[PDB]
């Protein structure tokens, strides 16, 4: 299958998770494309892809604010071509906050509104990929099986 992975990462934790995810799905016999949302042109970005995974950390002093490289892409979800495609979200976050990885539910809702199907429950964890390999491995499992 063809899998597209796009992320927005400020310190590198959501990046780390998106690279591990690329490795695990690619290992399953699938073609993975990895993009930093800061580099990606949204226009028809999903065309060709059987699933699309979105990674994005949560910030904001008060309410939830998305990582800014993702956000800019989030604005353009309308042109991506998500209708009838499979999608899932992941993120790095901090339990010590009220809205743990709040970007994840947010992505899932925008995606469903645009006609996407949610493949697996959003991955929510702390630190980089090495900090919770199980959580990463399992989320990749969930994804693989829906492909
Ligand atoms: C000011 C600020 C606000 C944050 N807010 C949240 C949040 O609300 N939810 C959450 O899970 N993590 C929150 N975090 C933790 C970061 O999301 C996480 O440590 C960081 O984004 C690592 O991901 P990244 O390196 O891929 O950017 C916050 C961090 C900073 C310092």
């Amino acid at each position: 299958s063809k899998v597209l992975i796009v992320f927005g990462s400020s310190t590198g934790n959501t990046e780390s998770i998106a690279q591990k995810l690329e490795e695990l799905i690619a290992a399953g016999g699938h073609e993975v494309t990895l993009l930093n949302a800061a580099d990606a042109s949204a226009e028809n970005l999903a065309d060709g892809y059987d699933a699309v995974l979105f990674g994005c950390s949560a910030w904001g002093m008060e309410d939830l604010e998305m990582q800014d490289d993702f956000l800019s892409l989030f604005e353009e979800f309308d042109r991506i071509g998500l209708a009838g495609r499979k999608v899932a979200a992941f993120a790095s976050g901090d339990q010590e906050y009220e809205h743990f990885c709040g970007a994840v539910p947010a992505i899932e809702e925008r995606a469903k509104e645009l006609g996407a199907t949610i493949i697996a429950e959003g991955l929510k964890m702390e630190g980089d990929a090495s900090n919770d390999p199980e959580a990463v491995a399992s989320f990749a499992e969930d994804v693989l099986k829906q492909l």
